[PDB]
């Protein structure tokens, strides 16, 4: 046993739409325990030192902020900040926990604010967050009245970060992170809303990824899909001969308008492009006195409109679509 | 869904020795939902009408007796007795529930009294009851301070009877019945004590049955094995050419002394024969004014020392054995 | 048992590179016997009546032509033509067997002539023909000195047509048609040359299709890939919202230059675009011979408004030195 | 690849009743190639040096004897005897090949002579020989007109010895030894006759062993079952607390009358106890020729105190009419 998922097994056992998941999940998580550990056991020792127990104040509406009415002792706060610092890098965020500002590589808060007006109200919805990273967005979804959030992301570090935040939240059982790829899930048709965050361009079969997402949604459910794109019409699709912005294991970069056609082909309805930006809009940069060149490593220093390989600079599009059928329970 | 096993999934999820069982159990119980229903849906409608809620008094020490300080209304008691009567036949017992005496085909109470002095104290033990029928013995095991009892018996009727008694007990979660054969279990090595009640003579491979039981026990665990036997020494073993006492699907009927050697061969220790009787010792008979011949149908009316087929009349032996190794947690 | 593949089991048993295929093929063909029969048992009764025995003359070099020195009697020829006619429609060909001109609907011979100059010589090569139809091209490949041709095509009718031609060839064991999808093959790495003709645009995962093909080739083996394409550069890729040219179950239509990049990504070498043409083809009661899938006011477009069909042929090499 | 079973794949491919075996056999033999090799690759190099080609004279009727009209040169015979000697120990036999008397440790010929009168005539029968050792009896079965003999025995050495004899027979394809346990076979119902010799008492589930054997027989086929037994009636069955006659991994030793009931329960017909004998057999430096497993003060008992070994032979029929 590296990490016990007992609490998740208990939750899905008591949920009639998720109980079928017990037919495949336990073997997958048993196998994960015996796979390459890496740093997970060292990280787990730090997680175990983070103080247990409910905080006094939680904001998951306007930010992700945890605080006590009575602040912590200088010693306990130094130790807590030091434990959290060992889990670098923190990508999604940012977080404020007992005065400590976890200053993340991404402004997930700003992207959340720009997307939220375009999505169906989360009140009482079950949500699957695919490529959920450390789980930032699941807190924001509970903040909007989500009943249940399940995150899936295969990173050991993301599971530790999530469990550290969940522990500082007092063990909130409404959000969970499973170390899985979406391809490991059976056909649940169980969630009201599915988020796919930055996964499509890593998949050799982009249409199989879109069908896998459709298969997790109830009748009339909603998909929010974010991926890297290029500018162009319905027939613009980049596939790089080697690496894209220094990344290996990259396949399809459709235009947003191309991606809209792909979603319609596999059977989604009411497809809208709701946001498109250069990725730097939502990135933070370490920009101190020691900084050499300010340009990210993945951009050409001679022309920051291009990657080091000479492709167009990264752009992120966010689409919202509907699975066919009437959405039940309002 | 015919019957939801959520509560069992929750229990084994929170138990580190039983959690591995989630790797095979859920698919088996999913398949059971879709197998031939028979009368289970009609029976379930009666179970659902049995009154919910804790009784005032429970004796599971000296009997299995349930009672309220304030007795039930004449109407509610007639309805309850009528519901319970639809689940005939009640084999293991007997039971007394709110004044209603469930007068069973077997005196499981007397056999329990004769065996109890020969078994390791049940206090804080986990127990697997193989061939558990309606689950009578699991109540008696909790009565002796067992922490946990799991019953396995593939009969639809036995699951209903057990759930009716469990409901009248106020939903006691320390005992459960799974509709499984012992051959469906993986190698758990999780129980302190295993009971095998009247299963061995139904198994084509009696040694595989004994190894399956050894595989469910912890180091130093205890087996109590009951089966049908013949008189004789270590080389006396009946295999009938067709039926035995009118029963189809019957294989090996060793002498008790033969069975002791079989247990030693597959690796058990400290094997003791603790009880041997004609089966009629522990049977009840309907013996009223209308009775034609008093002899059970399976006995020869011309010679009640023999079956109708001419084999020796049924005898039951009870053996107690130890899995090798030191038993941990005292 | 609808059809006995004993002869193919025997062939791959005696071949070192194909024997591993026996680990999965027999259960797949057992399951195929038990699937929806349709007309296959009736068709098989016609195949059983087709005359057995070697013909005197075989041309598989310039055509697919079978003849006896001494021609058949008018009765035997009427019966044989009647049996062959029961397997309509014949798409790939044409075939001429003992004077009977089989009623083929495509000129597979012209396609073959346009391909042939661009491929590595077939002498002593083993060839996998994916989407092989009734197997016309496998005969032409044997005609060019191929050691062995295996065709992959799930149609009941294609297997009957193939076995009818094979029987009239005297049971030639150097060509075989298996009713399988390419996705059912394991990683054989057994063939010198693989043809994928008209398959890629039917596959939901086109890169998994290219990897499937690479996985059937030996070191230094050759892929010939023909598919429907659009004009444009390396980022031109059409996916329809529903049908393309009135075809259902269609996915990716890259430009040939896009397809070249896809093949390089998957690990192919020396990728060449070898041929590219706008497709043409009727009933004589039709006003014109424009397919129904073309826009009648602009035949450069489909009725759905996309660019009209174009076929490209690419040739590529799996990395490594090609042995014997 | 340690040993190529291509010839067996080809044989069962061309046999209607055995072709279904291709659904499971190839993966099992692939896994066997990759299991613990031991000496098998060294042994195979000796097998490869044994001279190929048909001998002039074969007796498989009265013995197993191979000879040329023109004998081998003293050099060729020394080399061949040296190669055969590398596969020690030879248990079943004896064998005489080109004048060389193979050093067999059992008189399988006497066993064969005692069995033969009790079995249905072998002419044109297919036979499964379970626990066949180096395959001595399969030669004798062919000698009696058996169409086909398949031996089932997991020993590396047994397969080498068999293939050495088969090679000296000129590659006779009517007998084959597969390195499998009986539990690995599917339900073939393909053989006219099944032999199970010295296997039952090694099986933890003896009734599953009897059902396994019934499952390999055609309608009306015959089982010959030989095992170790005790004296007694239908309820006499020995199971040891640990070893029987110093053998580990042993389970049930029924009386022959008990075994007859077991066969009837499992659904066999016309069950006959045909033969029953107390077994005998040394090094000449031994005080006596009592096996070490016998009690020296009472050789009617094992050293463990059980009854001494006895062998019984039973013959039974699967229900149904036996075709051709």
């Amino acid at each position: 046993m590296m990490f016990n998922f007992a609490n998740f097994y208990q939750l899905i056992a008591q949920d009639t739409r998720l109980q079928p998941w017990l037919n495949v999940l336990p073997q997958q998580l048993t196998d994960w325990q015996n796979a390459e550990h890496g740093d997970f056991p060292r990280w787990l020792k730090a997680l175990n030192k983070i103080p247990e127990g409910a905080p006094d104040q939680i904001d998951i509406k306007h930010s992700v902020t945890i605080s006590n009415d009575t602040p912590f002792h200088q010693g306990e706060l130094k130790k807590l900040e030091s434990l959290l610092r060992t889990f670098h890098p923190w990508r999604k965020g940012p977080y404020t926990v007992h005065g400590i500002h976890i200053d993340t590589e991404w402004r997930s808060d700003w992207k959340w604010d720009r997307v939220l007006p375009h999505i169906s109200p989360l009140k009482n919805r079950s949500v699957l967050d695919v490529g959920c990273g450390n789980g930032y967005h699941m807190w924001r979804m509970l903040g909007e009245g989500a009943r249940l959030c399940v995150g899936i992301d295969p990173s050991h570090l993301f599971l530790i970060q999530f469990e550290a935040i969940r522990k500082l939240m007092g063990g909130d059982q409404r959000a969970h992170l499973l170390p899985l790829g979406i391809e490991q899930l059976p056909k649940l048709e169980a969630f009201d809303t599915v988020f796919s965050m930055g996964v499509l361009y890593h998949r050799r079969s982009p249409l199989d990824h879109l069908i896998q997402l459709k298969d997790q949604l109830v009748s009339g459910g909603e998909l929010i899909l974010e991926t890297l794109v290029i500018e162009g019409d319905e027939t613009a699709v980049l596939v790089p001969k080697e690496r894209y912005a220094q990344m290996r294991n990259v396949y399809f970069f459709p235009s947003a308008r191309a991606l809209k056609v792909w979603l319609e082909l596999v059977g989604f309805e009411d497809v809208r492009i709701v946001d498109e930006n250069v990725t730097s809009v939502d990135e933070q940069r370490t920009t101190n006195w020691m900084t050499h060149n300010s340009l990210p490593d993945y951009l050409d220093q001679n022309d920051p409109s291009k990657t080091v390989e000479g492709y167009p600079a990264p752009r992120r599009a966010i689409l919202v679509a509907k699975k066919p059928g009437h959405h039940h329970h309002h």
